[PDB]
Order: C-alpha cells, then sequence, then structure tokens
C-alpha cells in the first residue's frame, strides 16, 4: 500500500521508463556496466551508482518510506551522470532532458 505522494512518485517512475521518453531515457534504465562500456574509472568516481531498475526495484519492495527518497535517488541518478561525464556529452544531454521530465512532474505532487 503506497501513499498518496508514493502513488505520484510511482506515476512519475511509469512515465520515465515508458516509450515516450525512451530516446533519451535508456542510458537510465540498468545500472551502469563500468566494465562492459570500457570505463574503468567509473567506481573510482562514482561512490554511490543508482539507474531506474533499482528505483523500481526499491518502489517495488516499499523501500521508500516518502517522496523526499525517492527524489533522492533519481536526482542521484542525475547527479552521478553530470559528475563522471563532460558537459558537452551526448549522455549528459540526455540526462538533462530526462531531469527536466522527472523536475516539472515532481513539481505537482499533491500535498
Ligand atoms: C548513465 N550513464 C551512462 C554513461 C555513459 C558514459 C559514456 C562515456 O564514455 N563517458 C565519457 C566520460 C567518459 C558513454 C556512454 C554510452 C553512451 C554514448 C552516447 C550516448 C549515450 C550513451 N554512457 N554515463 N552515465
Amino acid at each position: 500500500k503506497l501513499s498518496e505522494q508514493l502513488k505520484h512518485c510511482n506515476g512519475i517512475l511509469k512515465e520515465l521508463l515508458s516509450k515516450k521518453h525512451a530516446a533519451y531515457a535508456w542510458p537510465f534504465y540498468k545500472p551502469v556496466d563500468a566494465s562492459a562500456l570500457g570505463l574503468h574509472d567509473y567506481h573510482d568516481i562514482i561512490k554511490h551508482p543508482m539507474d531506474l531498475s533499482t528505483v523500481k526495484r526499491k518502489m517495488e519492495n516499499r523501500d521508500y518510506r516518502d517522496a523526499q527518497e525517492f527524489a533522492a535517488d533519481v536526482r542521484l541518478m542525475f547527479s552521478n551522470c553530470y559528475k563522471y561525464n563532460p558537459p558537452d556529452h551526448d549522455v549528459v544531454a540526455m540526462a538533462r532532458k530526462l531531469q527536466d521530465v522527472f523536475e516539472f512532474r515532481y513539481a505537482k505532487m499533491p500535498d
């Protein structure tokens, strides 16, 4: 059983995983496979990896106790992208676009 605010969070999560946003959301679907992508410095730079499949598992397991906790993981995911990558990288442009979707809908949280 999810609170009203956590149902809004679950709605946002479903939207971020939906075909509507797939053109720029796909790098965030699964944990970064550093070894597969040849990013051998990734886990030296990013101490707390996060991705939408991990957010989905935590939501399904009722790990998040409130909207703030959910938003902290979604923002951690974007912050990791902005920390690791040069600001002109294609993946950063995709992060910016998905974060715009997130922030504008998160701002419509019911009181
Ligand atoms: C979530 N995530 C993925 C990546 C990442 C980082 C790199 C990368 O080589 N970064 C430079 C700094 C060393 C490459 C890719 C693959 C790729 C390429 C073009 C467009 C979307 C994805 N994804 N970062 N964070």
